[PDB]
């Protein structure tokens, strides 16, 4: 047998960082969750208990602290990179760090009209993401994303013209709910090391932002013919805003409303344009999935 | 042996309402889980397979999807005040009914400023949710909560002078991080009826936003001494606002954020005043709870 | 305002024991999770800031680990029984200790046929549970269980007989799946101190083990007319074989196997008796529920 | 903009299926959730409303069914094999199938020390899944695993000799808890169509059953020097008794289990030797995985 491939770290290592301004007393709040796994010349360790190729996956967690205090840890693209880059320029023999980082919302509150300068609320499980893929030799790739992201159109959702065989139940429809969680994920052009990540540090927030609006806004406004129309269209936007994004990427679940026949109960109409309750199903669901790059 | 307890029903019934204005082109949206559990003269079913007195549990889910086709599903104490009338007055054996509504959040996106017709997003996973108990010659009781309130505040959180012994290892802190979910209910005075609960069926909507009110910006103001302080502070008030509750309730886990001594890595300054990154902390949890009522 | 009820504690302690046999070199592990929360004259940590009476909950943690580094941690009502006595005899103003432990499965691996003295896999997140009031003057109250007990049968579960009206569609069958998730929970006679609870020492594991077989045989024995009857013979049966448990509870769901009609495909006949592909419904579910005591 | 990949269809399709056998009155049952996503020319169904493309969701929904009625659901292996080569054969423009299944255990109860004909327990969350690509031109691919399967030893793992640099606080240990959950893959080599597939039907199950024999064997027996080499083990053996495996993957969670000093209580000692009682860590985690192939 042989190594054909490895990697290792630690998993689930929770930070949270404050910062404190000493003018104004306002404090701001970052809470994430990281993974970091390293690859390169640690076979050995695996194939002949050779445990000096390892980096402890403890001392891995270690650095993951360290690094957050002496760095800034927004956005979350930057954090990733400057990571991963310790990694492998500070191991010889580490060649490659893989970074996720999910970070968690906590929102400033207003109180009584103003913001306050040390309380948070968490406003969802929605949740931004980075992917960060730090190779030696092969600079920094970046995949951004955000995830969680729940929704529900009352109506402006369509789906007919589908394929009919011995296969399909299914009726048409011209007017039905449509709901998701979404999961939107943008690709960068590849860096050549931090430096560049550095150069790009202001397109990060600005690039997850356009995408949330993008994908609220055609959500909302398209009367949709099906998920894989809609979500098709919300690539193109993004990739148009932001020339620096190589691909688009959507995982949309269909999370399906089911009207309910109630006539056999007082000829009670609840269907059609009449269709008020409905069941919402927990499963099966849709899962409707593209990628979108540039012609 | 004999039967001293018996309910039955179905729980976990997904439903969703839509309310749509033919006038404006408005749609809202409704989504609750319920559970419906019957009490009565039921226990033959138990002890001598008598099907007979079974409303069966699938009957029950007809029932709630009835109830709300022909019935406002808001606020969800009216709602559960209807469908567990219906269940006593329906069946001359059925004696009480329990009535547990959880709500979902579909809250109006805003597109470019304005208020979207029928696009809806979740902002989190905090619900609101009614235990509505209907009992034959006993009225209504009802218990209404928020729960899932998911806040943090960097700072303005104390705790010390508690009991030091030999089991005691916690220093004294006068600077920490405060972070919990709110899970908070308040009682209602005894109903007679359905005809007393809608009599103040604005207040359902009112004392609710109260209470969050009331939360959200003791949690933000109050220098806490220690989360039993500070909600003892939360139900005060929510109990001088609302005459016709009895008692408020709540249940706090404290979410702990531990500091990290890094002053082995080459001497950095991570702890008290220098404290930026912390290890969030998954369990343990304090859970502190009260019940206040009116002296 | 004033406070009616307070309790507070530590929640989610993760405890882990081990016993060593360096006779054998057998090792045998034991997994829990533990909850305490105290009661007693603490109200003024609530309306007056004043923590002098609080035991932390950190220090409640510490003790938990000291106990069962000096105590056994097995049979679990024993253990929290010494638990919270500890609480209740050590401090004055403590006058009630509510202990909860659930009990984590580590089975130990039969290797090539024969028992491994230190390996361990966990068949079934299955868990034995204790809850245990110890309070000052009133005795100790124990309440054990066996929860998330997942078994289906594929016959000889009936459902015909129920009441049928206007709200009615569920059609009568004498042959379906049946499939739950057991909660079955023995109260004990009211103990009058630890003395007592440590007298009937064995009857804590014997008893579980009979409530487990019981509800295994029974489940698969009974060609069941309803729930209802076949958790009542459950209950009939366990408190017949000990005399020291007053009531039994259940708490069953039934979990829903959909037939699914394909004679639109092909005239496919899979309903009735040639129904041999179902669909497991997630929700909503029947849940049913009682409470048995001597007559 | 252009699709640069695209793939739809229905997950979270739960199924079971039963067998009856006429003669000895014995049943055996299957429960599994099943994901089915297509590719192919559906390029337009994106791009310009073109639903024509679909087969729809729900019509896959069905096909699911209807499979699982019409043939064998075990080995899954097979039954994915079936599955994805209908879409393939049915569909001129469907090129691609992506058959994810999820078994689900039930296991036949023993009562009174024999089997039952029809009753059944789930003994764990462990799972049996596949992974089955079925791509028009390049045949079907299989990835075969077990997954959720978590064992803990109290000794017999050691972790010293690793890498010490001014990030390590990690202590050496020649004796520690070593506590996992299983994720372990076998990759078969590329099958010409379900022709060749079903030419090695017995092969499957054989294969789960030694993958699984010689995971908890090598994780009981084996003096880990690290979960590296242990892994590493594992996969030798797996591919030593499989020629038609091409690789096996682990994927192993390290499970922290840390010690617990109670020197500063009554100098309790609970560290090294004394080390009786410990914290089990929900977070963080080391994460170790590793490819193993032919030399
Ligand atoms: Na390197
Ligand atoms: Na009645
Ligand atoms: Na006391
Ligand atoms: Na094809």
């Amino acid at each position: 047998s042989a190594v054909k491939a490895a990697r290792y770290g630690k998993d689930n290592v929770r930070v949270y960082k404050v910062h404190k301004d000493e003018k104004t007393g306002v404090q701001t709040v970052y809470e994430m969750t990281v993974c970091v796994l390293l690859e390169g010349e640690i076979e050995t360790s695996y194939t002949k208990a050779d445990n000096s190729v390892i980096v402890a996956t403890d001392s891995i967690k270690n650095t993951i602290y360290i690094t957050a205090k002496q760095n800034p840890v927004t956005p979350p693209e930057l954090f990733g990179s400057i990571l991963g880059t310790h990694f492998i320029e500070k191991y010889n023999h580490i060649h490659a760090a893989h970074v996720n980082i999910v970070c968690h919302r906590w929102t400033r509150m207003d109180i009584d009209g103003k913001p306050h300068p040390h309380s948070f609320i968490r406003d969802s499980e929605e949740k931004r993401n980075v992917q960060v893929d730090v190779v030696e030799g092969k600079g920094i790739d970046i995949k951004s994303s955000l995830s969680g992201l729940t929704v529900l159109k009352s109506t402006n959702s369509q789906f007919w013209g589908f394929l009919r065989d011995e296969y399909t139940t299914l009726k048409e429809t011209w007017d039905r709910i449509l709901s998701t969680d979404v999961d939107a994920t943008w690709q960068w052009k590849n860096f050549s090391g931090l430096q560049e990540v550095r150069s790009h540090v202001p397109k990060f927030d600005a690039t997850w932002a356009t995408a949330r609006e993008v994908t609220l806004k055609t959500f909302a406004e398209d009367n949709s013919a099906s998920v894989q129309a809609t979500m098709y269209k919300m690539a193109e936007q993004i990739l148009a805003r932001q020339q620096l994004i190589e691909t688009v990427e959507y995982s949309l679940p269909n999370k399906h409303y089911f009207e309910i026949d109630l006539s056999w109960h007082k000829g009670l109409q609840n269907t059609g344009k009449n269709a008020e309750v409905f069941a919402p199903q927990s499963d099966p669901n849709g899962l409707i999935k593209c990628t979108v790059g540039r012609s």
